[PDB]
């Protein structure tokens, strides 16, 4: 996944239109901070939406995978 420009291009691949300013509060606006959390953090950013919360759960690993 080294073809992304910013968290906007990454969250876009997982369908996160209503998760922009939401990730800015927790600090997931780049390829690093968001690569150090789990499902407990998704519920904090405001991802109460079911399914969507578990979707980014495996996405957070896309960063630690190559890191």
């Amino acid at each position: 996944y080294t073809s992304f420009n910013t968290v906007d291009e990454w969250l876009d691949a997982i369908k996160m239109s209503q998760y922009k300013e939401s990730f800015a509060s927790a600090g997931f606006t780049t390829f690093d901070i968001v690569s150090q959390m789990t499902v407990e953090d998704i519920l904090r950013v405001g991802v109460t939406l079911a399914g969507h919360q578990k979707k980014i759960l495996n996405s957070i690993q896309v960063m630690r995978a190559q890191m």
